[PDB]
């Protein structure tokens, strides 16, 4: 279980899948990542294939997490766990959490990580209310797209994106709520991990496929001469 | 068409694809690659499942190539090229021509390369007698399986197998007849390119995507402390 | 047509359908079931697998009934009745009626039976009010899913909801409507079959499969010595 | 594009497509029509078929638009256009407008044709609100079922029917709007025309294959004697 | 059943089906077509599709055929006849014929129409010899890729193919076996209907649909000036 | 594994899966069998299908075992076991052994059990001969399908059956191969262990769901008067 992991002091690594592909799951599990998180916001996915991959995650050894936006559906198919994106107020929040328990106190029938994930400036600024939830586990930092949202291009990251980042773990860890944080690079891993971060999603599968993928065959045409 | 690039002098750059999602057809697309060759040999791959891919490789501008065993089928689902495994004697290659063809003078009704891959020892012997059937454009080179047939791993690559793979490209080139590489090395592509050599197949998908990953995620750990 | 059946005193049997596969829908349709509620609302199923289990349900002359929770894209589908779940208020009902109806007097473009499940002490509260809607043809009691939403687990059937269950009936059958019973017993069909109660749901599909298989097995392995 | 189209003063022809397979996507671009109406309102389609037809639509060079009631979903997918249908208020046109656009400014991430349909009376109403919002590029007129929701057979074509029909061309005509016509006979399309109109809508695929295939075998039976 | 009615002396009219959706074969059974052949020769169709379609086709009730090239398979999905293509020898027909029978005295396990086509003029020569076979029920007439065959295209119908067709009537006739013809024009159905052939293929749907379409959409614009 | 049980001295118990859907194999997983046989030779199920079906039973944590007639695919699928029918000769054991093992001395690239069921009187005779492959693990009694085969309904099971399935154990454990039964009742389970069986098919699930829905069905009309 991710809990598990979480509370014998392990560090755990996870990945976005932008491929609905059973293989590109197994081919994750058998990179060594911990979980995946299967991206289904931003992913053309049919209802079975998502089940179908929950299952290939399963066989593989490797942690089905899955960010949505239904949730008794998912959970059903046996996610671990649910990332709900763009968390403004702590209204959803609440309502994600009991929408993951069961009756009476629930709307679901018959370990599940509860996580939000922080994209909207709004969402920083209900930080401290929202990350009080009883019910939510952890709070994804999405400092990217919270730039975009602020009109500010991610690519120059800015003071201001970095500190409503920087607040969020703060007030995060002071409820003993867990962290979990993108970095850009690989070395800002080691600043999270110094301040008690244990979470890391690092990057997007179709993401890092098309860079290493454009760049060696670049190489191979360069060194073909 | 894919003749056309070699009739212009041109390089061609491709790629196995053992993942059969349309995702993954268009972040190759997206890399470069200036074809792809479907693998359905090894990989669990639906009729329509295939056609989609085709499909997804036509709208994304990149060549759509099949490595089959119905060769009907596949070229009547818009492929561009069928490359035929395990070739050994030479009823097959001319066997396939016709299977390619119009009716009369063929087995289908109503520019596509006809490639025949070498891959045993027996495909070696008899490459005099297959490389000059009239309507086979291609012959692919595969050294790491054509090694695994002689009892010696690929990962120590003989001298005897080399000598088969530089014999099959005389006598090949000899007829006129198109070569395609599979370099080990992107050092192989320099030297096979001043034989006159224009094709090349960079490994696979899925064994790249495991080793970038891998590796970088491995790299993620290492810097963290 | 189910109403058909309803108008001439006969008795209807069907059963829930947890398995998205049309092989399951005609086994049952063979076991001489009068009608399947393909049940949508916790199984991972596809739109056009929904659909296929509709074609395969006809084919195999049993009458397709779907619990939903799209309501147009279903009907639209061929399912000859609507099932729908956890009903407390009025307003649901009169919605789904006007859902399934024509334009202009209707939201719906161009005798399907419209069902309302009691599940929540909601829905009992308000079944006086509930079952009196123009169009609403059946109640359905979920005495089970009842229990659960009140704190109290089915396995002890108290009388409290016991009560809340034969209130629904009475109620449902002083306005001329027709009521659906959940026997967990088989001669508690003879108690609501006295009382003028036709239609009768035994169970799911795979609730019994299991039930059946794993106890066979047992004896299979308890009678091999 | 289509917008690129409408500018250099170029009649479009588009249809409806209420059967979700590729072929039939194919067999359209080959009759023809520049664009096609791919309906997601009355086909149980699923989410990667969807995906699959806008890609074969691509290949096949016919320009793809989606008529929806998930937004983003289908604008990822790579749908040049969105009709949505039903539009009665302006609140729904900005709302579709800034789903369409990028972050800050929209709730999108990382030229589409944002396109209303007008078929209830209410539609009517608030043209001159409706035909203004920042966005919106073009109005289809629906006739039919806009007669349908007046309780008035679109068999017999009123004269209010056609008066509201006529009065939202003028008003959206007026603030530089395009206008998309569906004529139900091919000398409508002469009247529109020369008033300005270049889009046209000439029913759905599965309505005039089975009007060709009925009337053909019709015919084929009489002449047999 | 299909031998049901031509026992009777009924006509019966049939179409290709080149487009394996569902909704194309409810539209072909909506037209009046007495029956419907799943081309699965020129189609990629899944199995499970296929057995989707055969569903259909029942709901529809429209009697499915299917041209093959597995015959297990498909009879096993119901399928209640079985077109075979190209057949050239007498030793095809009666391997075919117990592919479709029992245990033991064939090779099926637990009135369907055992079809011949011939395509060939090979077929046209074994005609008195494949005719004969105790099993088969129907042979089908195939001018076209006949023609095909003998390096003749189809578009100049010569007297030396018509020769062959109709000396394939007279022997097939003559054994009290079933003829089916695909007539170009709807005056050789009269033709043959006068000889006493009761069973006849009016092309396909795909190539009607091409012809309808593009020609009604040229009108369109004709019209339009 | 399989082996590892059957080395252990443990019984193992199985069933054949004739409904292709994950949740039926996840249901036979639960209900407590050991392994179950995924039947791909009378269930049309696609490729993709099959592979889903083996991931399914993998993180259900049972063995699956596929029933072939392509060998590769299924071994590459991840299936423990292939139990190949109506095995006649003994040049079709020796030859799917070298279909399940490395090249060079195999047929496939880069403890998987070997199965051969006997269900014609041909692989009776050459029992002495089948059941010495160096390769083949176990050998499946096939008596109904057997006694079919002759002419002979397996209802009146007679003693000529019987003889040919107790000679197949003798020979078949005279060389330490693998036997497995299909006992038609549970005391032929018994009789089968005390020779020194081990390994158990309890009929097929879709033949179990019949006979017991239709019974309890019919009991509870029986019951309800
Ligand atoms: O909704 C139903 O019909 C019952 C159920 O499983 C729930 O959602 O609590
Ligand atoms: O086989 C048929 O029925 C006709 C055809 O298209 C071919 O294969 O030449
Ligand atoms: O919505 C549309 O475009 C038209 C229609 O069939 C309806 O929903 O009444
Ligand atoms: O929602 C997310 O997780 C990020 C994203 O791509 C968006 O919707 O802006
Ligand atoms: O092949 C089998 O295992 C048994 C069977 O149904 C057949 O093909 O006669
Ligand atoms: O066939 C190929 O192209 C190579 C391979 O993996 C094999 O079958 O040994």
């Amino acid at each position: 279980s991710l809990k598990h992991r979480l509370n014998n002091g392990d560090s755990v690594y996870g990945i976005f899948n932008s491929i609905p592909d059973p293989l590109m799951i197994e081919v994750i599990a058998a990179s060594g990542y911990d979980f995946v998180v299967i991206d289904t916001e931003h992913v053309a996915i049919n209802d079975e294939t998502l089940a179908h991959l929950i299952r290939a995650a399963e066989a593989a050894h490797i942690i089905p997490i899955v960010r949505v936006t239904d949730i008794i559906k998912v959970l059903d198919m046996g996610a671990r766990g649910i990332i709900v994106p763009h968390v403004k107020d702590r209204e959803t929040v609440e309502h994600i959490v009991k929408l993951s328990r069961y009756y009476p106190q629930g709307l679901r029938s018959l370990h599940i990580m509860v996580i939000a994930m922080i994209q909207d400036v709004e969402g920083v600024m209900a930080i401290d209310d929202i990350a009080q939830v009883e019910g939510l586990d952890m709070i994804v930092e999405g400092a990217a797209d919270l730039s975009q949202s602020l009109g500010i291009p991610w690519q120059t990251r800015d003071d201001q994106v970095t500190s409503h980042v920087q607040h969020i773990f703060e007030v995060v860890n002071a409820h003993g709520k867990h962290f979990c944080a993108l970095p850009r690079e690989d070395e800002d891993i080691a600043k999270w991990q110094a301040q008690g971060v244990q979470t890391f999603i690092l990057g997007d599968d179709r993401g890092k496929i098309y860079r290493h993928l454009s760049a060696s065959l670049a190489t191979s045409k360069q060194k073909g001469d």
